[PDB]
RNA sequence: AUUGAAAGUUUUUUUUUUUUUUUUUUUUUUUUUUUUUUUUUUUUUUUU
């Protein structure tokens, strides 16, 4: 799940043809008790409010 | 209807004066407002 999505404020074509592009994909919600369930991205590295098994 | 009677025991006099229920007697002696809690997590100084 991407982490951050925001605005489409800048086009790179060479970004969006290397990697491929996904915008139907939304983002993490939380860690509280309401869906506390995340990616395994998410849990791996980190969210808003939950913190890195990394550094 | 008496031997036969008609007389207030009355007038007058303050139970009054002297004397602070008073002196001494601290509602104090002791008791730490402490005690467990990371201002923490998420974010590539970056493109036509």
């Amino acid at each position: 799940c991407y982490i951050v999505t925001g605005h489409s404020t800048s086009s790179s074509a060479v970004y969006k043809r290397i990697f491929n592009p996904d915008p139907n994909r939304g983002s993490d919600r939380f860690d509280v008790n309401k869906f506390p369930q995340v990616c395994p991205v998410c849990d791996l590295l980190g969210n808003m409010g939950l913190a890195s098994r990394v550094s």
